């Protein structure tokens, strides 16, 4: 027996940050405008799951005009509680004090810091916003001014979708519980955290005026209540159900536990899809000066499967954001942070890079949607990026790419 | 509680077939060992076999190099009239076999196992059990080519009655299924079961020093309760290795040769190399009949050799040269060897390394651990072959190899 259907008029918008200087002779609203609109409409509540906070020039020891959007975001955040909006912030436990969070505290917001390292030996990596139990953002953008103007980002805003937003709030509530000082993960979570919407029975929603199936997946497994699909299971179900193509854009990909362990769950899913079903796989991996060089061997290993006897067809490119003389002075910028997957039948938008810890120890969430739309728009972003001059084959020269790339 | 130790004076001898013309800078030949066993037989002979082409008449040839195979058939014909009870199990042929007609007329018993109806595989196993005392197990078929025109690797275990009687239970499974209408019991009668397996191996005296030995079996429906499956035994050798893994097999393929991807061994090797720094060397045979789909999978493995991960996987192809006269012999001039050696353990098998051999087709393997010996001799066979001019890297030119090779 399926759970109750939803009648809210849900509308989904893909939201991107395109770094200054990147041009794509060819648009989605930017992450900055979507966040400021959400904040301007907020009247009752805001829940933010976050990794770190650097919204200001002072935070990064810089004097960049590019930080203005981030600075504006922070100002609108400080204004929320004094106008009646209950703000709750969950952040991964930091090394030093955070100024953004101290300002938010003095404006009346609540903050708890989640020590995922003690609980599970991971971090709180999830990025999402839940606003007025009605709208949500979920995607790759951190609370970082660079994430608006100097690095590439992909996420989704779901508007007017209370059924799904309350479902996200259950995940946030797990974080909020573990943010108290003496908290320990329960053996069995209270029934209030549980959901009836999952891979087996997704939520039936109206999405842009058309029926669709949607659910939210969660990581790590100790944070998953009884009926919540694990993130790895949802991702692999998409990989395994594909019959025509699998397009993947992710910042890092590694079939390992980044004592070292080999971790082939995703890698074997792609090998299987291509050999048994002839599905076309395209893998778009980001590269900058901080890329883990051990990525190259595994990527070459996949690309060897492209072969006219098995008729398997797997292809890999690297996406590199060019940096000019002034931009190279910005710390930790000029990269592509996207983490998403689209097939001929399904969409997957996530907060986690594709290696084992994000699926066994670290916090993450993903949104899964099936419809007969958002899918075609996600495929359009992927093809634009894959065909741009910013994407390069594994044999490309490292000086011909516009930025440092260890994988070349 | 371990089973009873054995006090038989077991002695193991590596036995090889070296094709005419192949030269190396030496173990007894398959032919000599088989002739000694046949002349000494006094009470019983069991042969598990794939096919029978011991004579020139069988292959429609006039080769003098067939004489050894013909002598073998002659000496087999002398067994029954001397009182030796001969039982031959053969994979169900697609036509009459003259060898088997002549053996029936001399008094031997012959049964044909239709594994295709039983499990959708074949009866691929090659072994001899002699007087419940000695056995041959290896790659050589009942084929005169297997003595002089193809490269073979096997073992003869002499004076080891406990282990030979253990092999006879496997043969008895074939003999039962060689009757018409036999159906493979859901649980085998207790007489087929064994106490010697991966968990508690037979304790033997091997060349005067203690050793641990057991015999593994395929496919799973022919395995009674205490019999280790072939795949489990092979994978345990791969996972226990700490220094190196040397494998020489005629075919290797991570699939079910409706198409299925089959990564059990492949992921074993990837894990060994990444997690434990194990040096894996893979020596694959190549001739004009090689499945071309092998090359892409082998390239995928060789891509893991990297100075960042420190994984060290290497692949060579072994090609037996042929001169103009030899190319007239049908289905010859290849290396049929199937074995694995580590710094700790020996594995000698009858199966090629692809999925059907472990799920549907009959096979047997011998696993030995000892604290030098058989292990060091197998490693010496491998290193000789690996450093010989008959071994070539994946980028070698097809014209420089001495024979047709599909993977180059
Ligand atoms: C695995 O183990 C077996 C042992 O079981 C071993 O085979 C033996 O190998 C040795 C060589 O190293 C052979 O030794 C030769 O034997 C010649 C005489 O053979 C006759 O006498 C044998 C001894 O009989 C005594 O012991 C038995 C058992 O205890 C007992 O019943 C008797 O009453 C008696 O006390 C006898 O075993 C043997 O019987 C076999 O053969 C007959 C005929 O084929 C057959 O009917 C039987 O059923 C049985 O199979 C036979 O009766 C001897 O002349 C010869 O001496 C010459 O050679 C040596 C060296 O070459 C010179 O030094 C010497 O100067 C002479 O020129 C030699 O001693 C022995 O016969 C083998 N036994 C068998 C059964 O074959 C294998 O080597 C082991 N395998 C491995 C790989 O190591
Ligand atoms: C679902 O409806 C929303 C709301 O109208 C659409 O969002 C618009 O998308 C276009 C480009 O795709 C933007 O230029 C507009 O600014 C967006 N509007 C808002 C309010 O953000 C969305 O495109 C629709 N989804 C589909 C699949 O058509
Ligand atoms: C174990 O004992 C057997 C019995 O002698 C050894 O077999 C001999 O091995 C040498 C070298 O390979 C050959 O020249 C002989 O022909 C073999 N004898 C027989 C009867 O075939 C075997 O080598 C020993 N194993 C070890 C590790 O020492
Ligand atoms: C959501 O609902 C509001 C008011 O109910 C409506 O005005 C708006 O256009 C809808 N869509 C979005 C994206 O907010």
């Amino acid at each position: 027996q399926r759970p109750a259907p939803c009648y809210d008029p849900c509308e989904a918008v893909l939201v991107e940050s395109i770094p200054e200087g990147l041009e794509f002779p060819n648009s989605n609203p930017s992450t900055s405008q979507a966040w400021l609109g959400l904040l301007a409409g907020a009247h009752s509540s805001l829940d933010i799951a976050s990794f770190y906070w650097t919204l200001t020039n002072n935070d990064t020891h810089t004097q960049e005009p590019s930080a203005q959007q981030g600075e504006e975001v922070l100002q609108q955040l400080q204004a929320l509680a004094p106008r009646g909006v209950k703000v709750r912030i969950a952040v991964s436990k930091p090394n030093g004090p955070l100024a953004d969070l101290q300002s938010l505290l003095q404006s009346g917001a609540q903050v708890r810091m989640v020590d995922m390292q003690k609980l599970t030996h991971g971090v709180l990596h999830t990025k999402f916003w839940v606003v007025d139990q009605t709208h949500f953002y979920l995607g790759s953008a951190n609370m970082d001014w660079r994430s608006l103007t100097q690095v590439k980002e992909l996420g989704v805003v779901m508007y007017n979708c209370s059924c799904l937003a309350r479902d996200l709030t259950k995940i946030f509530e797990a974080y909020w519980f573990l943010g108290q000082a003496g908290s320990s993960i329960p053996s069995t979570w209270p029934r209030s955290f549980d959901t009836r919407y999952n891979q087996e029975t997704p939520m039936e929603i109206c999405l842009n005026g058309t029926p669709a199936l949607a659910y939210l997946a969660s990581a790590p497994p100790p944070l998953c209540p009884s009926g919540r699909t694990p993130d790895l299971k949802a991702l692999l179900n998409v990989v395994d159900s594909a019959r025509s193509f699998i397009y993947i854009a992710v910042m890092n990909y590694l079939p390992t536990m980044e004592p070292r362990r080999f971790w082939p769950a995703i890698d074997d899913g792609l090998r299987r899809a291509a050999y048994e079903r002839g599905v076309k796989v395209r893998l778009l991996i980001s590269c900058w000066g901080h890329s883990d060089p051990s990525m190259r061997s595994f990527l070459l290993s996949l690309a060897a499967l492209h072969d006219n006897h098995t008729h398997s067809d797997i292809q890999v490119k690297l996406f590199v954001v060019p940096t000019d003389e002034s931009q190279a002075r910005i710390p930790y910028a000029r990269v592509n942070h996207n983490k998403y997957m689209v097939t001929e039948r399904a969409s997957y938008i996530g907060t986690s890079n594709w290696s084992g810890s994000y699926f066994t120890e670290t916090a993450g969430t993903s949104l899964l949607v099936t419809q007969n739309g958002l899918r075609s728009q996600l495929e359009a972003v992927f093809l634009r990026d894959w065909e741009s001059p910013y994407s390069h084959d594994l044999d490309t020269s490292a000086n011909s790419v516009g930025n440092a790339c260890r994988l070349l």
